[PDB]
């Protein structure tokens, strides 16, 4: 095929926006959630694992995620992008841009994990973990969903990565939280309000970059990109309002963290759905996702009983699951969505969504466990 | 018509840039201008009213602002974007992108108001105010200028919103300042220097997003976008220099706040003008706007006698008026501008600009008064 | 020729990204490296000199840098962009966009100098310095490399400005450091860790803007833009890892500043190379550049023996030189690069790179000396 320069332009900018979500979006986001004394370490781990992901992605991750192979992984014919002509076209853009855009997703996924857990994990251990989990969870799941693998073959709908990014990372992060203890200092049982403007700023950068993430997942500056863009605006706004409404009812007042969490919740919830649903579905998914995220972090507080940056994973995990399921509903044309595929009914699609969720949770959780254990066994996990 | 993917790409990115102006640009900007103790509240109000604006815009604001109707408002045929095919084209882009781009303008306009006043207005009251003022001031004025309404019909020149955004918001904000008192704590009579890097960072984000705002108002990545882009660079720079020059003359030294205010002043002043003037006109408008903004905040200090975030409205209001008037001059071809419309002379155009200004000020000020009073009467305005 | 709207769109967004590198990228970057008490001053100087550069660029810099003239400067036929029709096309974009994109490079180059030195230079003096050095170093060197001048005529390879931006600025900054003393307060001999998140955030913004810088230097959203984009990702990541590896070996632990410095090092090192090399060359240049930057700042510490923001110039200078030389190697097709030009062998190309480096260092250093001395003689350099 031949590249469309408009799509090339679009997709390079969307990739820059997705990179912005990690560098510095997620780092600032967690920077506002952890104690001053660990912020330096976290920023270093986020930056160094970002770099590591970037390199592993071009060395082999792109080939194994996006190369044709089997249901679970691709191939090694594109190691260091060998055999990719610079003018090769994937879709309607140069394949190199596709490489970069997909790599950026690997980065924010790993950033979501590392930003939360960095303060409790030894530096060499996080490096080992990322290698293991990027290689054996991110890459196969990305293959499965976006590389023509198992889940794509079953017709799972996941426009921009409710599974590959958010649930995948949430389970890995929650496994890390489970395996790696953290001493909560006296007086540090709740997030420090002084640092919450950094959480806001990170949320804002995540939101703006997420337009690259969601709209860019169209692969072209077309009407699906445009729909994904509008639905990102709408779901995020609806989830901010749903979360703050729920919080105002539960607690009697909105909070900044509630507003930011609601934003993330709608962004996560609409991620799988955004190119497949209408704007009404986006509104409803955003409201539900904001309320579900508030429920999820509320349940995690019952478990953890302190504020912890790993609470983020409750939002990514619960809202990723909610948005993946709700996609199976609101993709219906009767609700203004695109379409199910041939032969597919809503109930079928819902089962496929559930299957995709379950596979992602087990796959990621198993690989994460292995990667933490390997790190533990070789260098020691815990700070 | 058919969409141009280059314009689609351009316009989705410009919309992301405009959203960036609110989230987090204007929030950081005001975060540096208010006291630590109110920053949390302000960020919450900015984020929640942002969300509210986003939802009201898709529910009805787009239809009433941009639908065809009468001189003051459009219609309700596009409620929740019903009847808009995803492949509908407006101009040379998908209509959904137009929806999003226009919504982003509503958001930064409301953010300008809320960021300043949040610290003095009860949360439920700001929500009521935004509903009232978005619905009855923003939407009709946007209709009037960009939806084929009264001011467009009179040939008002306003490329990117000297009226719809800056004067509109400045009057609403100044009415709020007038109606809502604020106790100035001892020792807090001047902006805290420690927090001014946040003002800088917000100004910077407002500046970069403003390229989406001004150039995006061309609706296409053409030579008018390019002119608007260059004139944004030039007017902003010229106003930074004009403000700092005036400050250096008035006070004996430049200041960071002066530099940032000068940036805003040129951005605001060039907003109505940027697609219609030549680069020389942009330079002159920027210098004048920087000096006029310095004059305006100087006059507001005589009234307020303390530093207050509502001083921002002096810049938006004075520089919006100055840029709207100066557009009526520098749009002339003899000064390197585009053009007046058929039959139009400079003096005629100036009257039309003045008329547009006067209408915007009264309309916004009246609706703002009503929205504050309704809030007051129902939930209470004042913190 | 006729403009391609995709390229117009691309290039306006890339220009916004490059502007973002200065406003606020480099300001935040240095804001984290200098003492609280000087940050205000530095931000003011960065913002005001930014504005000055923007205006001088449209008044004459664009014409003298990009107009056809001689080996060292162009002409004055495009003063205030006169004689440029708004629909004039340069390459495949409107010439006005070219103006803006090139101006943005002038801005980040000057920001690199000013951000470092602002805290030690009087305000009027920095203004004089910028006028002199922009006019007599930046503009001629930009002419020389990108305006068809001496270095372009010799076939120097410099895709995005290893010479024009990084070495040029590094020598000017190092001359400033040499000529302008700075009292290091007691207790302030090392960068304050508390402020390093701002260094991270500035690095992040520099990184994301650098996609506009490097990919935008293709002048079109084509496969060279795409290659430049991927190589920016890869070289930056490789240099983060090379620096942190070197640091971990030298010091026993990675640091946040090391990670950020490594990012800058790969960004600088890949700047001249990014459109001419393959992704393997980018990886190798990034590793080498990260290690070379670590060596360079290590040598500057031996000279300075304190942490100082001018240490940045060791990275820009050393890594700019390394990347310019390495471009002469990795541009070879045998290493996956583009190409040398007709008749050119690697050894020839290396000599040309060395020549370009030497000329840039002497030219910039001489003009910088003159500009500092003129400032000193007229208003006084030192705070
Ligand atoms: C993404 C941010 C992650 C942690 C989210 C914190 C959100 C606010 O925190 C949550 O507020 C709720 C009610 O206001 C409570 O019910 C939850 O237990 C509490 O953790
Ligand atoms: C957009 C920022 C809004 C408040 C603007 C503060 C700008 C600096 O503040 C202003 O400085 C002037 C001279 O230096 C004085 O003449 C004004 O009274 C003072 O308010
Ligand atoms: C671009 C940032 C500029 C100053 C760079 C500081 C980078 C970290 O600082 C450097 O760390 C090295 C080993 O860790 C030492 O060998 C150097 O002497 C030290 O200056
Ligand atoms: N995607
Ligand atoms: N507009
Ligand atoms: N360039
Ligand atoms: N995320
Ligand atoms: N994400
Ligand atoms: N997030
Ligand atoms: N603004
Ligand atoms: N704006
Ligand atoms: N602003
Ligand atoms: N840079
Ligand atoms: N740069
Ligand atoms: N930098």
């Amino acid at each position: 095929a031949v590249a469309d320069k408009a799509d090339n332009a679009f997709m390079m900018i969307c990739t820059a926006l997705v990179l912005f979500m990690t560098i510095p979006g997620i780092a600032l986001f967690y920077g506002g959630l952890i104690r001053g004394k660990n912020v330096l370490s976290m920023l270093t781990q986020v930056t160094v694992t970002f770099a590591l992901v970037c390199i592993l992605w071009v060395v082999y991750g792109y080939s194994l995620a996006s190369g044709e192979g089997n249901n679970f992984f691709g191939n090694i014919n594109w190691l260091m992008l060998k055999n990719i002509e610079l003018t090769a076209v994937m879709g309607s853009i140069y394949q190199y841009i596709h490489v970069a855009f997909q790599g950026s997703f690997a980065c924010i996924t790993v950033g979501l994990i590392v930003g939360a857990l960095a303060e409790r994990i030894r530096f060499p251990a996080v490096l080992i973990f990322v290698v293991v989990w990027l290689t054996l969870s991110y890459i196969p799941i990305a293959h499965m969903v976006w590389g023509g693998g198992l889940l794509a073959s079953h017709g799972a709908l996941d426009f921009a990565g409710g599974t590959v990014v958010h649930i995948n990372a949430a389970i890995a992060g929650l496994v890390g939280a489970y395996l790696i203890g953290k001493r909560v200092g006296f007086g540090k049982e709740a997030f420090k309000p002084h640092n919450l403007p950094m959480v806001f700023t990170g949320t804002a950068i995540l939101y703006i970059g997420w337009f690259g993430f969601n709209a860019g997942s169209a692969g072209t500056a077309n009407e699906i990109a445009a729909l994904a863009f509008v639905n990102t605006v709408v779901a995020t706004a609806a989830a901010i309002l749903g979360w703050i409404f729920g919080e105002w009812a539960l607690r009697g007042l909105p909070s900044l963290l509630g507003a930011c969490s609601g934003a993330i919740a709608g962004l996560v919830g609409v991620t799988p759905a955004c190119g497949y649903i209408g704007v009404g579905g986006a509104l409803i998914i955003g409201v539900v996702a904001g309320l579900a995220g508030l429920w999820g972090v509320t349940m995690l507080k019952r478990l953890l009983r302190v504020d912890d940056p790993c609470d983020v994973f409750g939002v990514h995990g619960v809202c990723g699951i909610v948005g993946c399921i709700m996609t199976g509903i609101f993709a219906a044309s009767s609700l203004g969505g695109v379409g199910f595929a041939e032969g597919v009914t809503m109930g079928h699609q819902l089962l496929v969504q559930l299957e995709s969720i379950a596979i992602t949770i087990v796959w990621s959780g198993v690989v994460a466990f292995i990667g933490y254990k390997l790190a533990d066994l070789t260098v020691g996990l815990r700070v």
